């Protein structure tokens, strides 16, 4: 088994609810509309795409995925599982889903928490525009 961490840049929105029930999304746009209750986390310092490719190869395969979130005074964890089917080649977008649905900005599936489960804290910061931590920690088997 290997370990793999990375740490990308976002902040929050007026916008941000927080609402949807089956994934929570962090965006390189700057701005989100008033309906994007996925989104938590606007003007990203990556989209899934930018990720390091030694992490865009340990995630796509056979592995476990699992993001913190992090704000001043908020912070919330998540526990995914990684597909062999993703692409993690979306320019924009980063999604986590609960489902087992797989589109180009799906970083993780099968995960334990969406928008709708996060720290209240931390949704709070983010509705006042507040910066965002986002570590993303991938453990797997090397040989796939």
């Amino acid at each position: 088994l290997g370990v793999l961490r990375y740490t990308l840049r976002a902040r929050g929105h007026p916008n941000v609810t927080a609402g949807h029930r089956t994934t929570f999304e962090v965006t390189v746009d700057p701005e989100i509309g008033e309906t994007a209750d996925c989104i938590i986390g606007v003007s990203s310092s990556d989209s899934i795409s930018t990720l390091p490719d030694e992490m865009k190869r340990a995630i796509a395969r056979e592995s476990l995925v699992r993001v913190i979130l992090r704000t001043e005074n908020g912070y919330d964890e998540i526990r995914g599982y990684g597909h062999p089917e993703l692409t993690l080649d979306h320019p924009t977008d980063i999604v986590c889903r609960k489902s087992d649905y797989i589109c180009s900005r799906t970083l993780m599936i099968r995960a334990d928490k969406a928008a709708f489960d996060l720290d209240e804290n931390l949704v709070r910061d983010l509705r006042k525009g507040r910066e965002l931590k986002v570590e993303i920690i991938v453990e797997y088997e090397g040989h796939h």
